[PDB]
């Protein structure tokens, strides 16, 4: 299936020109932001979905992530498959590695408190991360075979929730500027 969901969340200030383009295409131009996550994907995430994308422009000026991004409820988990970033590579509590789609990724968990989520402004949730050990090349058609991450997460006691919220290929930014252009299918 092609994309049916548009993510466009900002907080904290600055500028985020998010453009919801044709098909699975979007762009972002941002400067001096607080936090933001923009992306296209699906209203209902699946553990079996293969996300295809092509980041034609990946041009963070500071801290941005090019990442699969999504939530489950039951319990509330935010997850990531970070394929690229800018000046800051995200980490947390090291759990292992997983190989998928031509890349080796480190696995991390982090627990968030008093934090915004799909449940509201002041919530607790766990984050699951797969973060590529080095930056993925962009401009080429890419696959994230998410099931590989789900299985590797489960092998380190990191179980997703059973009610799926959205699942998108995102540009995230924290206190940064930059540009992206990404197509998702
Ligand atoms: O859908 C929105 C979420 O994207 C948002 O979650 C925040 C996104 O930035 C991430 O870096 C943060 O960890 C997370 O708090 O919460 C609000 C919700 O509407």
């Amino acid at each position: 299936a092609s994309t049916d969901y548009w993510q466009n969340w900002t907080f904290g200030g600055g500028i985020v020109n998010a453009v919801n383009g044709s098909g699975g295409n979007y762009s972002v131009n941002w400067s001096n932001t607080g936090n933001f996550v923009v992306g296209k994907g699906w209203t209902t995430g699946s553990p079996f979905r293969t996300i295809n994308y092509n980041a034609g422009v990946w041009a963070p000026n500071g801290n941005g992530y090019l990442t699969l991004y999504g939530w489950t409820r039951s319990p509330l988990i935010e997850y990531y498959v970070v394929d690229s970033w800018g000046t800051y590579r995200p980490t947390g509590t090291y759990k292992g590695t997983v190989k998928s789609d031509g890349g080796t990724y480190d696995i991390y968990t982090t627990t968030r408190y008093n934090a915004p989520s799909i449940d509201g402004d002041d919530t607790t949730f766990t984050q699951y991360w797969s973060v590529r050990q080095s930056k993925r090349p962009t401009g080429s058609n890419a696959t994230i075979t998410f099931s590989n991450h789900v299985n590797a997460w489960k092998s380190h006691g990191m179980n997703l929730g059973s009610n799926w919220a959205y699942q998108v290929m995102a540009t995230e930014g924290y206190q940064s500027s930059g540009s992206s252009n990404v197509t998702v299918w």
